[PDB]
């Protein structure tokens, strides 16, 4: 069991330090190896995904990833920008299936901006397609506009595209997840405007024929943004494209009390995965020792459960997180009245103590 | 001159526009109001939902006050003649590229929001959504055999996101000027850490910002913005973004206010001439029953004064009057609260007039 540990930029190192602390406190023997990624990759060898970092990730049984991004690197040419590291790991390792389990712990209901009755007992799974869409679609870039009223003018552009196999493989994953949960799947697209989305919807409906025990329904992304605020407990499994999943996921994280709570798994067809908190590198609080490590710690639990066949250890970590919340520990982003507010490292220590 | 084309439309349209006109006529001002048929009323008058004479009036006027078009009785017309085609026609022919979507939440109506009330009571933010371009209209688009890539040959759907320099520049100007008429904070939202269209958007936004140093420009990625709207919508003043992202964020913000039916809307051109309309559109189930809520249309008329006719003080006066009638307990059926004074459309309009 080799884990590639790729902390990245910003709050990445301080939150991954806590996840590694928790893994090291299990009785289990892991082989952990660190490598630079993102701005850290650029600093080391001028590329956000150094060849040796990609090699390590390919070789490992799983990847524990922090976050990438820092404003001082935004001006670099596109291929060198930090976020190209996570896009590249997803694409090169064919990690096409992203899982974001939004669960509101009882203690954190009061931390959510929504009225408490809307999020108490909330448990939604977002399945997001991760290797296609307008995130990768060609052609893209800047050009003279080839046609239309503004022909000749400078113009930025990206191509949104989805092919049949790409939609089918993520559809199957989502339907399989719904079979094991509440037998409901909601597919989100923008099919009343976008040709790509109508194509998505058509393929999703075709795959639904094979899952007579799951009820498939559909929702436009603009309505889904409304409904995640209004009545998110209507959802059990949501499946959507790369771009729409990105947008809805951050909104959904508020349903758990904070973006600092939402873990994620990115799997290939063999359940080799990269596990990362759903959030970014949070440069506004980077190095300040206050970021919430719990999304990253819960991502390490998912790592054990889904790639390393260690479901019992994953349960141990999850029980430890639930215990520290019962005990009153909170980082600043999930503070609740009367809580014990702690920084990143003390929160990690508390999780370790509760194992 | 201050000439306003009044295009009431169908069903609740005339009912609610009559109250906005009542409010305008109660001001000290000298407006030239001129009515013209649109939507189903356009079809009944001369066979098109946007008659030539109606478009000519809209072009000539300094602003347009528009109600709502559509009804069950028009839904059987051929597609090109349906009332809702007028909306598209006016936006295209008047080059209205800037969609103003206020998100406002009145304290009296705060329980309609899914948010805890301290986060949203008194919310007053503005989303400016580019309306004419983006991936919603970009060519090419359709379904094809994939031309290249890892899945070449497979059936594939596709769309093209694109924004040219003049398209971003003109929406940037409109948004920065709106921020000048407010708290001088503008947030631009994009996905420039992944999308080339978005980095291009950001670059042009920053170039225009050089002419508006009085306005504080900040940037946010669309996923963070969707979260921030739920977490703390009061942090914003004006938000500007592309068509698709704006569509999503504005609908989110409207749900977060709790009363999407109170919300005014506008579509503006490069001179800030606008068409001003309630956000809600038709309501066949209550059309002509005298109970539709006119407040969104009245608030649209206030927007009209503020952004097209250089009458910010009168706009403030109308917005003050709407706050007052809510404090006084007046409600139309859609926003009825326990112990309220429930009124129909006309009596609500009377109450706004009384509070001027
Ligand atoms: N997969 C990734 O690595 C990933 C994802 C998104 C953004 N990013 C990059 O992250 C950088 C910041 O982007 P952003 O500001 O839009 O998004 P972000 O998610 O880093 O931060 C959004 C907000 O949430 C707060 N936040 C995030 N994680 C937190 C935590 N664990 N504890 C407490 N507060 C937390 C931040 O302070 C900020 O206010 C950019 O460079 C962006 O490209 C990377």
């Amino acid at each position: 069991m080799k884990i590639a540990v790729l902390p990245g930029d910003g709050i990445g190192p301080e939150i991954v330090n806590e996840a590694v602390k928790v893994l090291n406190a299990l009785d289990e023997k892991f082989e952990l190896e660190h490598a630079p990624v993102g701005g850290a990759g650029y600093e080391a060898s001028g590329h956000p995904l150094p060849d040796a970092t990609l090699a390590l990730a390919k070789e490992a049984d799983a990847i524990l990833f922090g976050a990438v991004g820092d404003w001082k690197y935004d001006s670099l040419e596109r291929a060198l920008r930090p976020e190209q590291a996570i896009l590249g790991l997803r694409k090169h390792l064919e990690l096409f299936a992203n899982f974001r389990p939004a669960i509101c712990y009882p203690q954190l209901v009061d931390a959510s901006p929504l009225k408490p009755e809307l999020v108490a007992g909330l448990d939604i799974l977002i399945v997001r397609e991760l290797n296609g869409d307008i995130y990768f679609g060609q052609p893209r870039g800047v050009r003279a506009a080839p046609d239309g009223p503004f022909a000749g003018e400078r113009e930025g552009f990206d191509t949104m595209r989805y092919s049949e196999p790409e939609v089918r493989r993520i559809a199957h994953v989502a339907f399989q997840a719904a079979q094991k949960r509440a037998k409901k799947l909601l597919s989100v697209d923008k099919s009343n405007v976008l040709e790509t989305s109508q194509f998505w919807r058509d393929v999703m409906i075709d795959v639904s024929k094979e899952y007579a025990d799951v009820e498939l329904s559909h929702m436009y992304v603009d309505n889904a943004a409304m409904q995640l605020a209004k009545a998110p407990k209507q959802f059990d499994v949501i499946v959507t494209g790369n771009m729409f999943g990105d947008i809805l996921s951050d909104e959904a994280s508020m349903l758990t009390g904070s973006i600092g709570m939402l873990p994620s798994a990115s799997l290939d067809k063999n359940n080799k995965g990269l596990y990362e908190p759903s959030h970014g590198s949070a440069p506004d609080i980077a190095g300040k020792g206050i970021a919430n490590p719990l999304a990253t710690i819960l991502s390490a639990a998912m790592l054990l459960r889904y790639s390393l066949n260690r479901a019992e250890q994953a349960d141990r970590i999850e029980r430890a997180v639930k215990t520290v919340l019962e005990q009153g520990y909170r980082t600043g982003d999930i503070a609740t009245p009367g809580c014990r507010q702690v920084g990143t490292a003390a929160m990690g220590d508390a999780v370790v103590a509760a194992l």
